[PDB]
């Protein structure tokens, strides 16, 4: 059989009454969208219905990509009603609802667990943004009990300051019996920071003015690092800073610093964490040794890495590479280089190129066992993915896809990407592939679509069509009606304005901004914008991918003051983790995509290897 009674049944559950569905129902069994109905029915009438049919329900369609949402509205019933005995048997703190989690913690005080909810509450206590209206009543109980000390109502002031959520840091400053005072001021301080230059009103030798001017150093850091070093100077003598704040501060002026390239930052980062505790410190003391040409420094902190970041490709990388630097004529670092070279990463093709070999382009589709390839198209929420498909419901499709593989083992997901590939449907399967990690399939990872449009837009603007194909797979990964909270608008997420702008200069049809997601006109304007970053940077694609993901001025503020700076060196040095990553990809997967259009593409171009301001 083949039927509406679907549609006509969504129609009337659609703001109104039940009768299509009941009628219906019966002769939609078989159907696979038939639970969306069965939820909606069920949702409407929430309140009135039965443990035993709620229970039930759940049971016999809990894969559902909704099911949460229907356990919340329902948890919150069951705790109203003072129901626990039902509501702990369902309260999945996975879920990450926060209202059940108050809940929950509400329940452990009413039920002889204090120790755990206790724990509950100072858990969601110690928070720097406002809680739902749940937690104010738990918080109120957990107060009862004398749990809620001058000192938790302060350091929940420090995350919310912290976190520039000041109304809430007010109130909680406005409830401090003897700190009102340096509650006031942290509020000040968090808000401008700079006021700890007057050292004389912040000279109190107090464990409370300490969490002011820490909070205060660590908010200057980052917009006047310089400032703030000068300062932790005086304020360290001055005031009784606990040892680990002292290092919470130079971490944030030793990053700041880093940043921007001031050897400053590496005196303070070796005395604080000296024994590279912490990851991001490690690796910017590391990026500043490189970017002040200083080889052989690098070279040793390379060599003392803690397994996790030694294990990285970028690492085993910058090892061989800082060696090669500082003793251009030893040989040890092509050892280095053929352990990475032939990886199919970023640094795998830069130690490729360093050694002048090609790169591994490792695609390998993995054997599909079809006992999993047929368990997965047999799963439900398959059938439901499938059947949204072929109705034209994107969002809904979408939505069951990515549900379904949050459980997939590593098996079942690969057959899921094989399956979405399949269907011409190339981010589900991209993404599909990505959770499951067998990157060695590039045919499904590194698609050929719009190949048509992309190549002839690449001719038209004198670009190298790998380039393009690789701006277009970091930007969307081919999802040609992307949209994102930014405004960024289609296959190259073209930003509004930036189309339009880019629209005049060119002399180009842009009738509207609802067609950027149309293939064709998407593409060709983010061709042509593409090219003006190009020609900006004197066809530099390193520079110009940095500069489409933040914008060229930020690009112009990381070349200021260099001289012949090596493309590797500039990328690795690049303060933005986004931002390098991007540049990174780009580049990467415009060297897959030169050999999918039989058009090879290294790494670098020769006039990209050095580059300065100068």
């Amino acid at each position: 059989e083949q039927r509406r009674l679907y549609d006509q049944a969504k129609a009337a559950l659609a703001k109104g009454n039940s009768a299509p569905y009941m009628a219906s129902r019966s002769a939609l069994r078989d159907y696979p969208l038939e639970p969306y109905l069965a939820y909606d029915e069920l949702t409407h009438r929430l309140k009135s219905a039965s443990n035993e049919e709620v229970e039930r329900f759940l049971t016999e369609h809990g894969d559902l990509p909704q099911i949460g949402w229907l356990k919340l509205r329902w948890l919150r019933l069951l705790a109203d009603r003072g129901d626990w005995k039902t509501f702990v048997n369902y309260y999945d703190p996975k879920l990450n609802f926060t209202e059940l989690d108050c809940l929950y913690g509400q329940y452990q005080l009413g039920h002889g667990q204090k120790a755990e909810g206790y724990a509950t509450s100072e858990r969601l206590w110690l928070v720097g943004k406002s809680q739902p209206a749940a937690c104010d009543t738990l918080f109120g109980l957990w107060q009862g009990e004398g749990q809620l000390t001058e000192e938790k109502v302060w350091k929940r002031l420090k995350l919310a300051a912290e976190a520039r959520n000041y109304s809430l840091a007010s109130h909680l400053a406005q409830r401090l019996p003897t700190l009102g005072n340096q509650g006031a001021l942290m509020v000040s301080v968090a808000q401008n920071p700079a006021q700890l230059s007057q050292t004389g009103r912040f000279s109190q030798r107090d464990h409370a003015t300490a969490d002011v001017v820490g909070l205060g150093l660590r908010r200057l850091a980052r917009q006047d690092p310089e400032k703030a070093l000068s300062l932790l100077d005086y304020y360290s003598s001055a005031l009784p800073f606990s040892s680990d704040e002292k290092v919470a501060i130079a971490r944030e002026i030793g990053l700041s610093l880093a940043k921007r390239f001031d050897p400053r930052a590496l005196p303070l980062m070796t005395q604080y964490d000296p024994g590279l505790r912490d990851n991001t410190v490690t690796e910017w003391r590391t990026r500043l040794l490189l970017r002040l040409g200083r080889w052989d420094e690098a070279y040793a902190l390379t060599r003392k890495l803690p397994q996790d970041l030694a294990a990285t490709s970028r690492w085993r990388y910058w090892q061989a590479r800082s060696l090669q630097l500082a003793q251009p004529n030893s040989k040890e670092p092509i050892a280095l280089y053929q352990k990475l070279a032939g990886e199919r990463d970023f640094y795998g093709f830069l130690a490729a190129d360093r050694l002048s070999v090609p790169y591994k382009l490792g695609n390998r589709p993995a054997h599909i066992d079809p006992r999993v390839l047929q368990r997965v198209r047999n799963a439900a929420s398959t059938r439901r993915a499938m059947e949204f498909f072929n109705r034209g419901e994107v969002i809904n499709a979408r939505r069951e896809w990515y549900h379904a593989a949050r459980l997939f083992d590593r098996d079942e997901l690969i057959a899921q990407a094989r399956l979405a590939y399949d269907m011409q449907w190339y981010f589900p399967a991209i993404r599909s592939i990505s959770q499951a990690q067998y990157w060695d399939d590039l045919d499904i990872r590194f698609p050929m679509a719009h190949r048509a449009t992309l190549v002839r837009e690449a001719k038209n603007r004198g670009l190298h069509s790998s380039w393009i194909f690789a701006i277009t797979r970091q930007q969307s990964a081919f999802m040609s009606d992307a949209r994102s909270g930014v405004g960024a608008t289609g296959l190259m997420q073209l930003m509004p304005g930036t189309a339009k702008e880019t629209s005049r200069k060119f002399g180009i049809p842009l009738a509207s901004t609802q067609q950027l997601i149309v293939p064709d006109v998407n593409i060709r304007l983010g061709a042509a914008y593409l090219s003006q970053v190009h020609s900006q940077f004197n066809g530099n694609r390193v520079l110009a991918s940095a500069a489409y993901n933040a914008g060229p001025g930020r690009v112009r503020q990381w070349l200021k003051d260099t001289r012949h700076l090596a493309f590797d060196v500039w990328i690795e040095t690049i303060p933005f983790d986004e931002t390098r990553q991007y540049v990174q990809n780009v580049l990467s997967y415009a060297v897959i995509y030169g050999q999918k259009l039989n058009a090879p593409q290294p790494i670098v171009d020769w006039h990209e290897r050095y580059f300065d301001d100068f």
